[PDB]
């Protein structure tokens, strides 16, 4: 239900439009081929608008088109072509309804990645940032304009940004076998771009046994289960966790059933039986079918707080390509990942994110008098009336009610908790308590801005609400349409080079401590550890500084509902 | 002999690190319990990239491991045992120089077979498929990332893929009867797992009495000499002759004399005196015996084209267990194997295999300014210089030479016909002239692919190299590590089809015709009649085609060697 003013949107479109124009004047006469194991391709040097200089190679294939007979299923190897692909332009995203215009966007034709660096023949071979973008499965892209290299081609880096399917195009699941529609189509788009970045990256000066994946939100989780499946073993190096894993309740689904719902809306006409609804769905307008995925959840399922109606899934039978074989908690517990240096944080108010939609649908606070729609599936009993439910709600809304009636700000506060804070933590000790990995390096992401902002401050409505919400980060390592050149001195430009710079320094070595990063002289950045009571993190503001994790009183407080049920913590 | 280059085996380790990886990746959680006269078998059932299933038994023993006082001798009946034998991991091969690393591997015990099937429990009695490795019976192997099923089990058959031994260890002759090493024991080891095969295949769903035994090369030549032994008589119904037969000369070797020059390099010490040279092979370790035996032929024995030191042998004396107590000619005459449908082909450039040889010894091609060396032993004089065998070695070189001087691609067609054709010419005739045997049905394997290879390309530096080598039809029989998924409609994918698919329907019917096959509609396919002047082959390209044997001139003019000695041919 997010919804854009009409002046913004007309403030968005006449931005479009003069992004046109600036990205043809930081377009250089100056084009170079690179080889790759498909073919010859073709890029172009690019400027800055701080006068820096980078190689673009955008729209470069990792799969076939997953077109006709192939909609629903896992990506296929692309042809090679003799002669040289033209890269100096971006080729369209995936199906999606646009977060701004409303509109339904973009293309079947989406499996691209792209691939920016500041030197085409470096003389070393440099760490590769693979950057796998949020949006929920169900939006986003790599296009410069809201994922433009331009700060991170300040360092010496490969940096390559993917795409991959989106929605029920992306993550459509069935039960019968005969069908090879298992699920998580899209999340087997990463594993098989990953698998071209590793054979690939060297053609650009890129180390192939130096990798690392990061991403933000669904980003993240989509890291994480890059991190936990064994199609990915020892295929990179580095994870960063930005505001998301894929143990977090809106990361994965069990999405079955949803098919023939989707199916129905689109004028079906037939059985419950997969066989048909699959029939039916292959012959669908892609676009219509993207139109109705926000009606597919029943109110049930959107009060026990189900985000997405598609999404990565426990695929029901084994194929060659499964890359969740069973529930992402059991994979933690296997997961090749441990055994790589990680990086997690979050932002220091996440549930701001929210704002807008309390703004549209106020009878949202009152889930706050029991905090009933909020307990973990796993301790909520079908109806969720039963009393150690209730007890159970309690817990939570002594952690975030403030006053005796619930508010905006508890509800906001809340859902970071909700979405985030919690499954991090929990992430943190069965990661521990399960496995050997290696510990985590911890941030928190609380510089405050509204002089530089991103396009989901858009979509929100958050322009001018004051506080650090899930998805601000993005401003300080991406370029987009929105931003602006700023003073050397300001302070979001020495964000800009402290993001990049600790992303850059723990793509390097597997520790994001530098004391050639400007504020970080007399930090002391520890790892995690099993024996750790309260976690202490590089909280990112003004001055960068080792406090101890805030929101530790109350994700002991969301610790607390487990005390009788230690076993699924 | 073989070399290959750093950068390959470089390579050729990683491919074996990752297909490790993913051979766990194409495992289930379902294992099977089987009967056999010995015990229960335990399986498991396993993935394929097609995402097809099947069940794999491998390390059946259907003998005694040939160590200690067992070695160079007949193999013995295995032990029974009591519970559940594991037969969920691949057992050694038989002790080989590897054909890539150049390192000695395998081991003494190795008398294993591999069974595969779709089901356990099939509606039919199924066709039973006996594939014999090739390797010039010094190297190969029933494992599956050389020797994969994935492709057959797309057919309703059971495939059964055998071991036996190698080189000395299983082809050591000896003249003196007391000490029971007559030769031959490796092809001991072929009809002892045959034995197994008709009296177990039932416990796996197969037709005791449809049993075809088929292999390429040495597995040809070892197929074709199961076909001619009495010990095997009545065993099996079909016979497949890829690439070779057992009156090709380098099939077969009087090879009594060479088990002294053996020791010799391995040490020893007395005299030449199959008693004490015995005793010493005995306590001899099996990788010096291995590694020593490419020192062990003369250049005499090479020069006139002995092309291995040990192998298949007329036995000097009678035993229980003897498989060739004559000359395999002589055998044909009698052999019960005449009497059953044959299927036989070869490649339409096999010579293209010792591309990188002269390559390595531009030297050898001056034995086509005579080509006397290539003059049938038959017909030939001892030292070879006589007018006679000068007049013969003329009929070759008109045959071959194609300009003036004698250039590589010269010596390679010659290869073609010494070693495949002429002898298949030979064995078609033999069986006309002196049996009444059954028509064979001619192939030629003449599809062309750099897209999907087989480890031999690895092998012989195959990699750049244009034409249809002895070996690159295993390609499409068999999955390897090297090869990967092909799209339905991929020139490739739809070979392995026609050849997966002929293949089955020979040994379902034993006509090799169906038009359920995509590329057999109007193909009037008629084996090899007596008045056939010209033979008539199947050619496989990307279309399906009969026509006469390209070949068939150079074949005519081969024969004219034996003008005089009609008697001889």
């Amino acid at each position: 239900n997010f919804n854009v003013s009409l002046m913004e949107k007309l403030k968005w479109k006449i931005k479009c439009i003069e992004n046109k124009f600036l990205n043809y004047r930081l377009t250089t006469n100056e084009t170079v081929v690179a080889e790759t194991e498909y073919g010859k391709v073709k890029g172009v040097k690019r400027l800055t608008v701080y006068d820096d200089s980078y190689y673009s190679f955008e729209g470069i294939p990792y799969a076939q088109p997953p077109v006709g007979e192939l909609r629903f299923k896992a990506p296929q190897r692309p042809t090679p072509w003799a002669g040289v692909r033209d890269c100096c332009n971006h080729k369209d995203k995936s199906v999606q309804v646009d977060f701004i215009t409303g509109k339904v966007c973009g293309s079947e034709d989406c499996l691209y990645l792209s691939v920016y660096t500041n030197n085409l023949n470096p003389e070393t071979k440099r760490p590769v940032l693979v950057y796998i973008h949020g949006g929920g499965f169900i939006i986003g892209e790599n296009h410069r304009d809201m994922y433009g290299p331009d700060y991170f081609i300040k360092k010496d880096v490969v940096l390559i940004n993917i795409q991959y399917r989106l929605g029920a195009l992306g993550f459509l699941s069935l039960n019968s076998e005969d069908l090879n529609v298992p699920g998580n189509a899209g999340l087997k788009d990463q594993v098989m771009a990953l698998r071209w970045i590793k054979n690939n990256c060297a053609n650009f000066g890129g180390n192939p046994d130096n990798i690392t994946v990061f991403g933000e939100s669904a980003g993240a989780a989509s890291t994480h289960y890059m991190m936990l499946t064994e199609q990915t073993r020892g295929l990179f190096h580095r994870g960063i966790l930005m505001s998301g894993n894929a143990i977090c309740p809106w990361a994965n689904t069990q999405c079955q059933h949803r098919a023939f719902t989707l199916a129905k809306l689109a004028g079906y006409k037939g059985e419950d039986n997969d066989k048909d609804v699959l029939e039916f769905l292959m012959k669908a307008k892609p676009q219509d079918l993207i139109k109705l995925e926000e009606k597919v959840l029943t109110l049930e399922e959107r009060t026990n707080k189900v985000m997405f109606p598609f999404g990565p899934t426990v695929e029901p039978y084994q194929t060659a390509d499964c890359v969740l074989p069973k529930h992402p908690r059991e994979m933690v517990k296997t997961a090749w990942g441990n055994s790589i240096p990680t990086m997690m944080g979050n932002t220091s108010y996440e549930g701001l994110f929210f704002t807008s939609i309390l703004k549209q649908m106020p009878l949202l606070v009152k889930e706050l008098e029991t905090c009933v729609n909020f307990v973990p599936s796993e301790l909520a009993d079908a109806e969720r009336t039963a009393p150690e439910t209730l007890e159970m709600g309690a817990k939570i809304k002594k952690a975030h009610v403030t006053g005796e009636t619930p508010t905006a700000d508890n509800f906001m506060d809340l859902c970071s908790h909700f979405y985030f804070w919690f499954p991090m933590h929990r992430l943190l000790q069965l990661r521990f308590n399960h496995t050997s990995g290696t510990p985590v390096y911890l941030y928190r992401f609380d510089f405050d801005s509204e002089d530089l902002i991103n396009p989901y401050r858009i979509m929100r409505s958050g322009r001018g609400v004051k506080g650090v919400s899930h998805t601000d980060e993005l401003t300080y390592f991406f370029w987009n349409q929105l931003a602006k050149r700023m003073p050397k001195e300001s302070r979001e430009y020495k964000t800009i080079e402290r993001m990049t710079g600790i992303w850059t320094q723990f793509a390097t070595t597997g520790n994001p401590y530098s004391n050639e990063i400007e504020g970080m002289e007399n930090v002391s950045w520890d790892p995690i550890e099993k024996s750790d009571e309260v976690y202490k993190c590089l909280n990112i503001s003004d001055e960068l500084k080792m406090i101890d994790v805030p929101e530790m009183g109350k994700i002991k407080q969301w610790e607390s509902m487990f005390e009788k049920h230690r076993d699924l913590f």
